[PDB]
């Protein structure tokens, strides 16, 4: 059960308007053949063009929704739409391009997929709501064969060039004209009633149906993200490292310890309500405070309602002390809170577009996050940058320029001159903070938080 057997049945009902008379009895083997591809009993790493839902979930970064709309066929021009917002018109002689022959369209497809996917994945997974034209058009821009490696590097080949007869990955495909060994999955095989728009609109109001192929390509990938990440959650699936994953995770842990430790020193709360991960650990283990944990898994659909998290009868008095919501996405935070909330609008190789304004944040594990909403933070303010340290001023053991900063809250800065140790530590902390912010995280705190209250912890 590693790959999808070519002898598996393919439901052809959704294909019979573009392909009238299509046999009801159909396998992947006969379908790939009908599409104009020959597999030739090849045991060479590419057993099927189509993959399982489980293999698709493991390769979510490679997903590219794809739709082809005809006219009134090899007589009519076709509009090719991708979930990148691109629409290309192919002739057989929201970015809208006028009609061009396949020999130039294929060149543009290779460029577009390579630029979208080079920093995301080692492949492309065409996400379909198959009606016929998208499958019969693949022979015009896709070549298949044995698994290969890039001509300029060790990555698997994703493109082919008829000009030089060579193969390339997404990073080395400039000038390549064919998509090599792509993958694909037909969402319509999962058991749905009604068309694409009616199933998509049950869960999402952010994507419309402007009647261009890219709108359908966008809805198809959104519907697949909903089915695989919103209504079905698998936090056991691991995803490869493609960027700053480790630095960001280390930075988040550093910022969390810093912000919570300073909030407890500045306001001396007697109790802290830690709402979120059921496996959470005290981020400030030495703090005096009464630490109380409340379990809530990451919400992937809609943000938690504070009324359901807090009410229906625990300290019961969440109004006492401070509440900590570290990536616990709620509709409206209470005024006495410390909050880390992921901003779904952030553009990054870790953040993929999601369902209903939400985003799919993929960092070791895939987490669909509900749409960022500025009104969740109305009882709070943005947490300002600051570095706090009560550790001794001692170097131990990278050349220096003296640090001058009003936000370096240390004994040495109180005393007029930041020491080398606290200056190095401040700069490392500022780097970790900037990495977390730029990765998409936002920090919020109760309105009374004032770092001026940290200076008297050095007396
Ligand atoms: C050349 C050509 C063929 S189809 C087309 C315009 N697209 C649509 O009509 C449509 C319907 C749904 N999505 N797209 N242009
Ligand atoms: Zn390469
Ligand atoms: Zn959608
Ligand atoms: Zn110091």
């Amino acid at each position: 059960p590693t790959h999808l057997s070519v002898d598996t049945k393919f439901k052809t009902e959704g294909l019979c308007v573009d392909i009238p008379g299509i046999p009801k009895d159909m396998t992947y083997r006969r379908l790939i053949s009908m599409m104009g591809f020959k597999m030739n009993y090849q045991v060479n790493g590419y057993p099927n063009m189509f993959i399982t839902r489980e293999e698709a979930i493991r390769h979510v970064r490679a997903w590219i929704g794809f739709d082809v709309e005809g006219c009134h066929g090899t007589n009519l021009p076709l509009q090719l739409g991708f979930s990148t917002g691109v629409n290309l018109v192919a002739v057989p002689t929201p970015l809208m391009y006028k009609g061009l022959p396949w020999n130039v369209v294929r060149i543009k497809i290779v460029q577009m997929l390579s630029d979208t996917l080079k920093n995301l994945s080692d492949r492309v997974v065409f996400v379909l709501w198959a009606h016929g034209f998208e499958l019969t058009s693949m022979k015009y821009f896709v070549k298949i064969g044995p698994e290969r490696t890039c001509c300029l590097c060790d990555r698997r080949a994703t493109c082919f060039s008829t000009a030089s007869d060579t193969y390339a990955c997404w990073h080395h495909s400039i000038g390549f004209d064919y998509v090599y060994n792509p993958f694909m999955i037909d969402v319509q095989q999962w058991g749905f009633t009604g068309n694409l728009q009616s199933n998509h609109d049950l869960y999402c109001q952010v994507h419309g149906n402007a009647h261009v192929a890219s709108c359908d390509a966008i809805m198809t990938r959104c519907l697949a993200v909903h089915e695989c990440f919103v209504k079905r959650v698998d936090w056991t699936i691991e995803y490869p490292i493609i960027g700053d994953e480790l630095k960001i995770n280390a930075a988040c842990r550093k910022v969390q310890h810093m912000v919570v430790k300073a909030a407890l020193l500045a306001d001396k709360f007697p109790v802290l309500h830690d709402i979120g991960n059921p496996k959470a650990i005290k981020c400030v283990p030495q703090a005096d405070v009464e630490w109380k944990f409340y379990d809530a898994q990451p919400c992937s659909d809609k943000a938690y309602k504070i009324e359901e998290l807090f009410y229906s009868y625990h300290s019961d008095k969440f109004t006492d002390g401070v509440c900590l919501f570290w990536n616990c996405n709620v509709d409206r935070y209470p005024a006495n809170s410390i909050v880390c909330r992921f901003d779904t609008r952030v553009l990054s190789n870790l953040n993929l577009p999601g369902c209903d304004g939400g985003s799919l944040y993929v960092n070791k594990h895939a987490f669909h996050t509900p749409a960022f909403d500025k009104s969740a933070f109305v009882n709070l303010k943005q947490l300002p940058f600051f570095y706090y340290s009560d550790s001794p001023c001692e170097s131990h053991g990278i050349d220096y320029v003296p640090l001058k900063s009003a936000t370096c809250i240390t004994r040495c800065n109180l005393g007029g001159a930041v020491c080398r140790h606290h200056a190095n530590e401040y700069r490392l902390y500022l780097d970790a903070y900037n990495m977390m912010i730029s990765a998409g995280f936002s920090l919020w705190v109760y309105k009374q938080f004032d770092t001026y209250n940290l200076w008297n912890t050095f007396t």
